[PDB]
């Protein structure tokens, strides 16, 4: 229309997108400024960056952008595109993409009595400390830091606005707990004047029932099959193969959970410790397994069984476990032949006596040592699991 | 031509494009907004991003870019490149690229009454939810939501036009089921003036075949060779081995299928309750095969056979499954020898009969835990692949 | 120069980069549009895109770049960069690109009789159907679609030039067939005015060595081994571990080659048919391992061989192939003491008699079965192989 | 305001940002250049890319950008953009990324007396020289270069100025030693105007806890259990597996390294050497578990022990290791068989007599072969990991 | 100062830098080229794509651009940026980078008398044919062709210059044998006029440590691991296993090179070449085990040893290879019982003998097989090493 023609004329006019818009240049400048959260795109442990969708909302006063409706009784707004008008130089301090700046350059719109809202929509990635001591079960507070640039405290005032989370968009991997936000002027080497800044942070926590489902749980199993090779008789060769395939099991679980997790050395993290654990109990149950292959394949004549080892294990432990332990010259040369041959036969029954007693012992250490390692498995992982705080209130609003 | 330079010339002559090509200021400015699908690219399910190829629609109409047909022979259409006159800045909401804009910016055509078109070509990047509940006969519906900026519902009046599936590239992995339109308007909490926005829902179906073929078949087959732990005689030592080999394909194909599929807690996937539950079987085989072998290898002394478990097995099951059951003083001297010889060789038999009756029971035992299980895990697969809806559909569509 | 001052001052007056260069205003301007094939950089078959480095030629007349060289002496031709001059907009339909159109801008060579000819280089990637129906023995056709964006026919008209590939780069795994092209018109739901296009169809063949090499012959010698199960006596106990070992590899195959072939659903590929039909003869060998294992430890008093088994083995088939068949009262006292350790001794031989047929029953199965492998693994080797087109000549021509 | 808007106008006359602001123009413009370390995002060894988080921070001083506060009041400070003033072209040498300059352009600060400040953010990779001579344990030094790179020491004089680290954010993985800076004059054979540039070195120390966890004990854990082959009995077939297993495992670990490491022939790797001394434990362990098995099952009439084997095994190593050395017609015809029953088993008798002091000889080798490997592996673990330099100081800070 | 100004304000008028800066239009305008090399950052085999860093040289003279010193006391030389002079369209004619130019637009260095110095630095990503018959021992030639774009030979005329490498910084893993060039001017489809330009060949060597440490070395020593199987004595079951694990260590070296070298089809890798060889040796060892066992479990009434088989084995081998070959009434009926079992025992005895003739012709077969398999795969590994040429050289500088 001819009135938005004139008025674009008139207000373009004498117009320095250099100078700050204010009427008097002793005075700071007001600036609203918040943002409006939309998605968390992805959080990255391994490279600690948190990319998210993010609408900057940034409110002013123009001066010299003002008119009278009554002489344009046809507009009432006005729009002004990049590098036509001053605009703060915002940026986010802690950015972590190749380009410092990712947000979009919209248009300006302008009140009739000179009020300028600006809002940049962007993709923003950001680089905060990720802790994963507690992973499954962390909670994350990422900080975004936004001010201006090249304007001092006396020159460009900033103030903050709470941010607006009615758009957000629930994600399948976090729960948004909160995003507050404060302001605060720091002083830095370069100058000597105080620069304000706006700091967000938002608090994550991780929802569980994926990895509780895809780590956790098959690695109880496995530890409960490694526990299973306690049960099987010696007299089948298949212990040792059980006991090496487990570990082969537990070590691609653990290449796994290394490819997806950062190589910090802050501290030791709860899967890792749960690995460690089950790698000990692995290891020493293929210890024990060895030991009982020792006492089983044991030679009759090659020694006498220790009377305290006897002692101990045939009576007090099977008492214990309740288990029983099993149990004319012519006629003259026939008669040493056969004496022979039945003297023979008496070596080999005490021979066979002998192995006897030895088997039953490998079993008793073979009982008792499933006994043992089961408790202490299961005591193992219910402490490392159970030591994680808010482990219950995961559990509780995931599962549950 | 002269006439064409005369008439670029003149078009020029005060325009300004940053002002609304309205003739009334105070009415608003209608804009037709649709756009055509060309292909879709790419699919992404562990970061749910889909990329598609579309070609936007604007047609609006200019006051100004008016001129007579008679005055200017030969010439009806103009073209303008980006800058020289107006455009509306319509963009996609829930965009995900990390440039906010992936739309490629051409020519404007203006016929002879002031009608402009624009039909920017892109490759769009958007940010839809996938479901993964029942994958893979999943049905996803991923919606664009294009609109005006910082044009509010008195100055910019968007209207819908049906979307064009014509040019439509058909993909291999995806089957387009359609895409249909909604135009809605919404309240925003920096400004008090209504916006429209126009929505459309991309509903596609994944063809089946290809994951069929390479995810489930080979799975069936594997499990339902595991049974044949069942079937090896307990005389050669070779079902731990089936057993535990087994378990780590499984492991490596969990594997496998987790390296593609979020990490959403939102609901357990139909593969993952199919991986988990074969898992569970296999667990259970194992440990039937070592009670079966804890049985077979049972001392013949080292206690006795009870009567709940001899009238379990030997006389119930075995009729059930209609098993048959398997079966002078140098004189006195020598006597006597042979005497103990004899007797020696009856104790050795009696003892072979007792672990022969041992050992059809460990045979029974094997038997009827190859029944149970076979029919436990036909049941368990049939009724995993049936739950999900529209399986029927997708099988008929794709393997026949 | 002076005259190349001179010449340039004079050509730019009053001249309108936005205004089509024609004489009259009612008629088309002639474009000649070809190609100029460089390299193939890229045939990424997993996501279907085609990488390719190409020169465009594109030509056309200019009517007011035109001069006389007598009053210009030492210019003979003049160039023009991006912005000057008015140039088509020449795009590819198919980009799959960011970017929608990657080509460097270069500079615009004209005649001293107004001739302008445009070659910008460039690395341009699109978007094909590739089809792995015939794998890896499969010839490729990908189009290239060009066009202008913006100009219709009654505005430009598009004329077709054969392509050039004189300085084409042989690629080391594709071999170029050939890349004809032609023109076409199309209507669009847009307009009611045609608009012409060139496409140019580039035929490649794969050269099959690597793949070859890579991949056929080390599942053919795993197959040959797996087929030396039969051979292996039953009386040592690693028949099980050999033929599972050989699945866990072949397992491992399928996946490498499966994380390179894209997850479409038109057909079965020939190496997923050759790969099923693999797993389904080792899973029959290691079934058929199984029940001679069965066969083979049989109780000797458990049963009794059937005898139309025994007529089907013992006999038939054993001659089929020429196999032989493995074939004072104290003197009362101790008479009957000795015809009973007699009578023990008769007893077991009797048994032992009856494990050896059993045993060689056993036998003639595995040969019977190492026999029927043997065919059924060659006949479907050579079958599937053998179906492929072209896969003579691409054995001619690439194993010579 | 009036003020600011009059000298923003006055200031930009006549000015030309082409022409370095100097007021004799033959005389040397002082720059003084200073870096602020923020964060250390990556440090890539594979690629041997180093990418840091930089303020670049340069001073100096403007002829013309000066003015009188009393005739402006209010105003102190001007901020200029991009192409408005004259800035010096100072870069980085050693860039690796795809646009050489990483930079973001903002404004620069001038104060009354035309003294101007630039401090630009930016996210800088640079390529610098790692060493993995005694990874993980290892210190690196990368250097950052920067200088102008037209005006020379004629017309643009550099100044070095102490980094600052006072926003340093520590980061999980690597520990910062320091960061000292340098400048340097270079001269050229024309003239005998210094060229001056400035250089960091940011030498900074990995902190080795998460290494050392994942990659060390993990594998001394299995080495030392690849030791128990040495407890096992010949009688259990299972060494061999077990040997084979731990080099499988062992071949896995390999693998995982190999991979993050960069594939340079400067030096051979602290952990690579490790690695293969582990390899060589094993596959000696491998050989002497081999010849154990062949002196075990011996054949008892295939020869006889030498005396030198004889009075080495069986007497020294025994009395050295304390092991214990285990240990009426008719009547004629009755009379030969009895006799050649009983030398039937005398013959068995001495057979198996023979076999015992085999299997005794197998049992003293693989004693000594235990404690042998036992005491070489501990060696070879404690001077590998003692021969890198500071060691000691690594563990303690990363431990204790 | 007043004269740099006025200087530059006097350069800049009516200067069109769309023209070539020749006094003579007639006449070429000479243009020096050349190039120094920084690093090699990285060569790309799979892709094929070289990656380096480099600084351009170009040297010319401008007519227009020239003042004298006397005018102008302080200044000597000066600068332009981008768009204001004419400069050379040089461009790299194989680029493979997404964008056809990588160089970043430095200012251009103006003398006093019109010479003009332009030195853009880059990081060039560039296609070269990359040939791995030979590798790891491969020697590399890469050319790098620039050239002017639309400027022929009759206006501007390229000139060489050798190439820099005083600032060469070494590489880790490539041996930098030198870059030459040559100038040659060739013919287009574009037009009549021939187009000059010069290639860089840069040649190359790869340092061969870390893939002789890393992947040659462990594949002799587990292949020679394999060569056990023949050691093994036949009664501990555990032949078949460990050929097959060494057969499956094999095939995940076969997958390693697979994923590190490129797809091509020219010629079969030296690597290739041995992988295949180690593969076939295994595969027969593994055939050459199952014969032997086939002999060792042997009916002794199944058959009759050949008289062949017999003169081969048993006494000609043994002699090639000095092996010694292992080694009333009731008193007739008494009589007639213990003659029966007289009988069985003497039966017994047989067999038995005819059991250890069978074993030891195993053995013999064994200890031949053994012999042959060492040889074949000494001289086999040695042949194929030392194919390669300059294989001598390469282990000379990369060893000692
Ligand atoms: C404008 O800013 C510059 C900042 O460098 C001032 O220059 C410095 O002023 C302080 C206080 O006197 C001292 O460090 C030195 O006098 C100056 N440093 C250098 C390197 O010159 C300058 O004084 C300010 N001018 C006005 C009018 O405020
Ligand atoms: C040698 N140049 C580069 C390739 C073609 C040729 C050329 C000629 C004229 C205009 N552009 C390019």
């Amino acid at each position: 229309g001819e009135f938005q023609r004139k008025l674009y004329k008139e207000l373009v006019k004498n117009y320095n997108p250099l100078e700050r818009p204010v009427a008097n240049d002793s005075q700071p400048l007001t600036v609203y400024f918040s943002l409006s959260l939309l998605q968390i795109m992805d959080v990255d442990e391994k490279n600690q960056v948190l990319t998210t969708n993010i609408w900057l909302q940034m409110s002013w006063t123009d001066h010299y952008l003002q008119w009278n409706v009554s002489e344009y009784p046809g507009v009432k707004t006005v729009r002004f595109p990049d590098g036509q008008i001053w605009k703060p130089d915002i940026l986010l301090y802690n950015s972590a993409d190749e380009r410092f700046d990712a947000t979009f350059h919209t248009n300006v719109l302008v009140n009739s009595s000179g009020h300028c809202q600006y809002l940049p929509p962007g993709i923003f990635k950001s680089s905060c400390y990720i802790d994963v001591r507690w992973f499954p079960f962390d909670v994350q507070h990422c900080k975004l830091k936004f001010g201006s640039w090249s304007y001092g405290g006396w020159s460009l005032d900033l103030q903050m606005q709470e941010a607006d989370i009615s758009g957000y968009i629930p994600n399948g991997e976090w729960d948004l707990v909160g995003i507050p936000g404060k302001r605060s002027e720091r002083f830095y080497e370069c100058c000597k004047e105080p620069y304000p800044d706006v700091t967000f942070t938002v608090t994550m926590r991780r929802r569980t029932l994926y990895y509780g489902l895809n780590l956790l749980i098959p690695c109880v199993l496995i530890s409960a099959l490694a526990l299973l090779v306690f049960l099987l008789p010696a007299d089948s060769g298949e212990k040792i193969s059980l006991g090496i395939t487990v570990l082969l099991s537990l070590t691609v679980f653990m290449l796994l959970v290394a490819e997806i997790m950062p190589a910090t050395s802050d501290s030791v993290p709860l899967i890792a410790q749960y690995f460690a654990s089950t790698m000990i109990i692995v290891g020493l149950s293929v210890v024990v397994t060895v030991i009982v292959l020792q006492y089983h394949h044991h030679d009759p004549d090659g020694g006498k069984m220790p009377k305290w080892t006897r002692v101990i294990l045939l009576n007090w432990c099977a008492w214990f476990l309740r288990m029983k332990r099993p149990g004319d010259p012519d006629l003259a040369k026939i008669l040493e032949e056969v004496r022979y041959i039945a003297n023979r036969f008496r070596c080999q029954d005490e021979s066979e006596a002998v192995c006897s007693e030895w088997k039953f012992a490998a079993c008793v250490v073979d009982r008792l040592c499933l006994m043992a390692f089961s408790v202490f498995t299961i005591i193992c992982t219910i402490g490392i699991l159970m030591s994680a705080p808010n482990f219950v209130e995961a559990v509780s609003k995931d599962f549950a």
